[PDB]
């Protein structure tokens, strides 16, 4: 069976290598190194690939599964909020999509700065966070949405969605449902501020590099890989796209990690298989 324990066994054990084979060694060529002795990976072992990093002081990479671009990311430790603004502000970013949970954030012990739901001043650069609207996403899980104002002296004033799902626990994966209602409240929300950009004739709109949803967790390696495995797979784009494809893509273009729980694999392989969209590769 295309979808039976055996094509899930072999895939499961395809994707086993390549982790193992992606993991990171010390002064790995793959992936970016800190500089000076500042930390830049808030996990030692969740690192960021060279070849496709954002900027040199933040674990952040450029994803393409298929023809779909995002960046990933680890949630910005206190010390690379500037440069991370930096990075939303240059990338018009589209929409910002944040599964760390609400729990996480407010536990001070994680070093995870509250910088898209307060307003404030990071360096040169100022920050409002503006409440817009609440969409459930089925079995309780909750999407708050926010305008995320980015304004530096000298630099043109940025906008940013923000999609922010703030009950889905870590290294937990929620229902085929709640994924695909999320990618579609996800996709929908940057097609909205991308015709934007479109309309006003934005210089962005030919740089392949910008424009991307910007999408991440607590580590940026299994809620955001689950969502943005959603995404591709929302994307008319697609066909064909192997499940493979998809995970080996997100793991070779960031680290080995990406879809870090069996869970998560599941809610992918099962968002699959309602399309008829092929697990292995032949
Ligand atoms: C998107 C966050 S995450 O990859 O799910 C994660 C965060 C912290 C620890 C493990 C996984």
């Amino acid at each position: 069976s295309p979808y039976g324990p055996e094509a899930r066994a072999e895939l499961s054990s395809r994707l086993t290598t390549l982790r193992n084979t992606l993991a990171p060694a010390t002064n790995d060529p793959r992936y970016l190194q800190a500089c000076g002795g500042e930390k830049l990976n808030r996990f030692r072992d969740i690192q960021c690939r060279r070849q496709t990093a954002v900027r040199a002081d933040l674990n952040a990479n450029y994803i393409q599964v298929g023809n779909t671009r995002t960046i990933a990311c680890q949630y910005p430790l206190q010390s690379q909020l500037e440069s991370h603004f930096r990075m939303l502000a240059e990338n018009r970013t589209p929409v910002l999509a944040v599964l760390a949970s609400s729990s996480e954030i407010a536990n001070q012990r994680f070093g995870m700065p509250d910088y898209f739901r307060q307003s404030g001043t990071y360096g040169s650069i100022t920050v409002e966070s503006k409440m817009t609207q609440q969409v459930g996403l089925g079995d309780g899980i909750m999407a708050d949405m926010y305008t995320l104002t980015i304004r530096e002296a000298g630099q043109k004033t940025i906008s940013v969605p923000v999609v922010h799902v703030g009950n889905w626990p870590d290294q937990t994966a929620v229902s085929s449902e709640v994924t695909k209602a999320l990618a579609s409240l996800v996709d929908q929300t940057a097609e909205t501020k991308r015709n934007m950009y479109e309309s006003k004739g934005s210089s962005a709109v030919a740089d392949d590099s910008k424009l991307r949803p910007v999408i991440h967790c607590r580590a940026g390696v299994g809620r955001t890989a689950q969502l943005i495995g959603a995404m591709c797979m929302n994307d008319s784009r697609n066909s064909q796209l192997s499940v493979e494809d998809m995970v080996s893509q997100m793991r070779v273009q960031r680290n080995g990690i990406m879809v870090q729980k069996d869970e998560q694999l599941d809610v992918l392989i099962k968002l699959a298989e309602g399309q008829g969209r092929p697990l292995l590769n032949s």
